[PDB]
């Protein structure tokens, strides 16, 4: 808890991440398995750890699930 994590819900990768990392975001990517969510949901963010509202720190570890 050092910034607060937004809702990832529905953006793409290249727009997941900058987003983190102009938080201050430094830590860890773990990139989870896909998840088939739908051709709307292709590769965009499905699931995220921490969940949106939790404070999460600067080297942290963020887990995203993107869409199959
Ligand atoms: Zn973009
Ligand atoms: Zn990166
Ligand atoms: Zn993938
Ligand atoms: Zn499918
Ligand atoms: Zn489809
Ligand atoms: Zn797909
Ligand atoms: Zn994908």
């Amino acid at each position: 808890n050092q910034f607060v994590m937004p809702d990832l819900s529905g953006m793409f990768w290249v727009d997941a991440e900058p987003r983190l990392r102009a938080l201050g975001w430094t830590g860890m990517l773990d990139k989870g398995a896909d998840v088939d969510a739908g051709g709307s949901q292709h590769n965009r963010v499905v699931y995220q750890n921490p969940p949106a509202g939790t404070g999460v720190n600067r080297d942290g570890i963020i887990t995203l699930r993107f869409g199959q």
